């Protein structure tokens, strides 16, 4: 597929349109501020004088009332909460807006479940940042951008596509790639990445691990920096230079670890329950299941958000990162090694045999993940959390702990047991007497891989001029 850069579109398109950037979240402030930073016409359109408003002002924003602002705009966007853009769009845009007035979306969700039916002479049509809003404007601001896609649901101007990527353009992503797709594509890829990996996934690989390193002995301040610290090594080097990339920066102990304990901490049950939780995706299962939730006060997101914010490994993580701050494990590498690895190549794998764009999966399960650790890295899950949609924590919080269930921190006990006891070292000592071939095998298939040969061309792209 193409993947679009900087050099390939031009801002023409939306020059002189009034964009209406409706809310100021994650996404909105990070939308506003770089499309104004690029230098195109933005308004803030709120729908209340609250904590937005008040944000929005403190940027230098004079946010209007939602009706107004769209009454003036040639682009609507529509970056409040998936579950309240209906409402927001019932009462607020549907009998303000200019007739003709483009529809812009972050995310297909509304349009692709068909919540909002749009009018017949509205271009309609998506840019989606594979990123947490916060890491879309932090991205823009010191040069670069994230990826994302585009998406036109229906087309009235004949432009809709180039005003997207313009759109795409402005807000920084095209200095990283941008690739075209569609609503149903992006919806059910994104809601599949943030449900078994980007929230729910690693959420949940990162508590096991720390639990069951505090269960082994550690002590909690250790458990939690043995974690993250070697989540975000891991994470990093295959962002940089793939699975293989990783696997050559590693000793081959930790290959053959990597590679063994990662199949039986991640385990072939593992595909099944992410194709379960696709095909809950594509029946409309998961959506009527959130749009009940969302109607009984979001009580699930409420709960989670506020044990984890006062939980144990929270607190031991916010005193670490201010410890080190003000300047103050093999088993575990190859858990996470493992852990992470089989993670990313099994959401992987399952997009792309599912039939999606193998270039949309890797930005979705392998390129975005670097991003949401780097988010965790610097302000625990708490503030991962909080830069997410609400969609996402409660795909998160619902399918976190089926995908990884209690099992998980049962093997890497047993895992970590085998390693403390030398009996780990013994096992690669074996390995290794017959050649390694395990390791060979593996590196062998990894080589020819779809997510490998796929990876290195984007990153060869993305990586151009960043
Ligand atoms: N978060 C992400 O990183 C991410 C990634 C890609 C795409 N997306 C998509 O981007 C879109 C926006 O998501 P987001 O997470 O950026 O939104 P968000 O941060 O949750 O949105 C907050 C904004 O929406 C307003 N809002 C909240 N409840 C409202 C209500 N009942 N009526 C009207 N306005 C209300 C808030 O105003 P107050 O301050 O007055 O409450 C605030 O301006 C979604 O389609 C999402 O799927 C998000
Ligand atoms: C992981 C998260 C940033 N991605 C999303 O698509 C979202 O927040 O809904
Ligand atoms: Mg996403
Ligand atoms: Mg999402």
């Amino acid at each position: 597929a193409k993947i679009y850069k900087d050099e390939d579109i031009s801002l023409e398109p939306i020059k002189n349109k009034t964009i209406a950037i409706l809310g100021y979240g994650s996404q909105g402030r990070a939308w506003a501020l770089n499309l104004r930073d690029s230098g195109l016409n933005v308004v803030v359109g709120l729908e209340r004088q609250g904590d937005s408003w008040r944000r929005a002002i403190d940027d230098g924003f004079k946010p209007m009332y939602t009706k107004d602002a769209v009454a003036i705009a040639d682009i609507i966007v529509f970056l409040v909460p998936d579950m309240v853009q209906k409402s927001l769009w019932l009462n607020s845009v549907k009998d303000f807006m200019k007739k003709g007035a483009d529809l812009v979306f972050a995310h297909g969700f509304n349009i692709h479940f068909k919540i909002i039916e749009p009018p017949k002479d509205s271009d309609v049509y998506m840019i989606a940042p594979k990123s947490p809003g916060p890491i879309v404007r932090r991205s823009y601001e010191m040069g670069g951008g994230v990826p994302a896609l585009v998406a036109v649901y229906q087309n009235v101007s004949g432009e809709a596509l180039q005003k997207a990527l313009a759109i795409a353009k402005g807000i920084g992503c095209a200095r990283a790639g941008v690739i075209e797709s569609t609503f149903k594509e992006e919806t059910e890829t994104d809601l599949f990445g943030e449900q078994v990996i980007l929230v729910g996934g690693i959420m949940e690989l990162i508590k096991a691990s720390f639990e069951t390193l505090v269960e082994e002995g550690y002590q909690p301040e250790v458990a939690y920096f043995e974690t993250v610290n070697e989540l975000k090594l891991i994470v990093d080097l295959i962002y940089e230079k793939g699975l293989t990339g990783m696997l050559r920066a590693v000793s081959d102990t930790a290959k053959y670890g990597g590679i063994t304990v990662g199949k039986f901490i991640i385990d072939k049950s593992v595909r099944d329950k992410m194709k379960i939780v696709l095909e809950r995706i594509r029946s409309g299962e998961f959506a009527r299941e959130w749009i009940k939730e969302y109607e009984r006060g979001m009580p699930t997101v409420f709960k989670e958000l506020s044990e984890l914010e006062g939980s144990t490994i929270e607190t031991v993580g916010r005193k670490l990162r201010e410890m080190m701050f003000r300047g103050m494990l093999f088993g575990e590498q190859v858990i996470l090694v493992g852990g992470i690895m089989e993670l990313i190549k099994a959401s992987f794998e399952t997009l792309v045999e599912e039939g999606y764009q193998p270039e949309v999966a890797y930005f979705e399960t392998v390129n975005e993940l670097k991003l949401i650790v780097d988010l965790i890295y610097e302000k625990g899950l708490t503030g991962m959390l909080r830069a997410v949609s609400d969609t996402a924590k409660y795909g998160g919080i619902t399918v976190g702990k089926f995908i990884i269930d209690k099992s998980v921190r049962d093997k890497m006990k047993i895992v970590l047991e085998r390693i403390r006891s030398g009996e780990f070292a013994r096992e690669w000592i074996k390995e290794y007497e017959r050649g390694m071939p395990t390791v060979f095998k593996e590196l062998s298939e990894l080589e020819g891989s779809t997510i490998e040969t796929v990876g290195r061309k984007l990153r060869e792209m993305m990586f151009r001029g960043m």
